[PDB]
């Protein structure tokens, strides 16, 4: 109930400014690279082994695991500068604007922009533009340039809206059997975005494009981050309106999966993260 | 200074039985795979990336990553069995046998034998045997089955001996730049096999052969835990003996192999875990 975690466009430019620079010392100091890591090595821990499911996607801990990871990111932040907070990008607001590259998230001063095509969408403006910001590929080693294309896929050619969300939160349960990618009225595989997909948390992803778009890689752009943040609000929210809802499965779903499993490539369990407000942080909504 | 690590070879038939089935529920649990999984995170870790230096190997970090790694997989035995600890593979010891592949490690009640070569070296003796116990790859999907083939290298046909360890315990310098497989009087390095290699560690590897030849597969075989346990114990002895030295790099290393820098896959620092009795264990050398 302390670390309040705003929205982008509310942000000042000192705020901008100082997060940005927050998540460069990060990268420069190898900090950053450990994120990179964690997310690749999720992708590859199978629940059980030979299933399409893993430890932080297409499962139940799909929504405790990104916690968790903007958790210890943000206290990441904190440690180089301790008003920096991890801010939020409401991707549902930003799909009624006509033309949702021009929103204050893609400035010069935050994110940078979309993908130039005549450097094949190379990202070359704004602060992690191609010689500011190196990547790193699926196995740990360099890759050269960030890269975006908004909108630029058939299957997401636009931004999860507000409805799309109100419907999720309708969703009566967290999650259901067989806690993967087919589950059912399930609102961690409705809000992941499975549902009929991509939608919500999947389209985004499709949707900013470059490493953005192959979940291995996503965190080489740091709007990841700020996409993971809004996924965290949604389920925030859900939580409160589904009060008597808990986490599933309680027990019986593959190791790595239930309530109290420590979530690879953590000791950290769902329980530990159910409540964001004992976390530090609450989200500028209250 | 508590929990005792045993010789593999001064361990009570009760107290092979016992570990085997402790890997064994460990494995059934799902909590083995993270350890493999854990590994082979470690070695896409370069610190920095574009080096040959990875977290877990082939830098400084390669003695205590692995002191952390063995006492987190050894906490995981203990919570299934409070009395089971972690034995060492006195490798040196068994490399002065006429033929080190007959050592009791390798027996039917133990870690089973070496590798079929009409079954491509797949091991089907032993509770680890095909059919028992099952591998993943690289990207956490199940493989075939432990394999095995003895000694069958040109560069490691023999384990590593007495004298190999007792030279590398002269050394004063616990390691030195440039912190990576180049190193020259280092501790680390020597220890870890690269001093014209493959010497010691990285030897014990390559003589085993299967998955244990691939460092990013090797933890997929549990005797990986028994050797790690060894190397783990003479650089214990090292600390007993070069009382005033120290990890290096204390700075001015890369992010990641400093003293106190976390050592990816967790937040566990270099620091954490030089006192390996604050840990609350002891190689029984030391009770004599
Ligand atoms: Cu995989
Ligand atoms: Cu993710
Ligand atoms: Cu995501
Ligand atoms: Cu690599
Ligand atoms: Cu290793
Ligand atoms: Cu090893």
């Amino acid at each position: 109930k302390y670390r309040v975690r705003k929205n982008v466009l509310h942000l000042t430019d000192t705020e901008k400014r100082d997060f940005v620079r927050t998540v460069l010392i990060l990268k420069e100091k190898g900090i950053y690279d450990r994120y990179i890591a964690w997310h690749g090595a999720a992708g590859k821990f199978h629940t059980p082994p030979g299933s399409d499911r893993n430890a932080a996607h297409m499962s139940s801990a799909f929504l405790p695991w990104h916690r968790e990871y903007l958790l210890r990111f943000e206290r990441d932040l904190q440690s180089i500068n301790p008003e920096v907070t991890l801010p939020y990008w409401e991707w549902e607001t930003d799909a009624q604007m006509q033309d949702p590259s021009q929103s204050q998230i893609w400035s010069a001063d935050f994110m940078g922009g979309n993908g130039n095509p005549i450097k094949d969408f190379i990202v070359d403006t704004g602060p992690f533009a191609a010689g500011r910001w190196t990547t790193i590929d699926e196995q740990g080693n360099p890759s050269g340039g960030l890269k975006r294309n908004f909108g630029a896929t058939k299957e997401a050619p636009t931004l999860p809206t507000r409805d799309d969300v109100l419907n999720a939160l309708k969703i009566t349960q967290y999650d259901t059997p067989p806690w993967d990618m087919t589950s059912q009225n399930s609102f961690r595989n409705q809000l992941e975005g499975f549902i009929n997909g991509p939608q919500l948390h999947n389209r985004v992803h499709r949707w900013v494009g470059g490493q953005m778009g192959v979940v291995p890689t996503a965190p080489n752009d740091p709007v990841y981050f700020l996409h993971h943040a809004n996924v965290d609000r949604i389920w925030a929210v859900w939580q409160i309106i589904h009060r008597n809802q808990n986490y599933q499965p309680m027990k019986n779903g593959p190791f790595g999966q239930n309530f109290r499993d420590p979530m690879y490539p953590w000791n950290t369990t769902p329980e530990d993260v159910m409540n964001h407000r004992k976390l530090g942080y609450v989200y500028d909504i209250e």
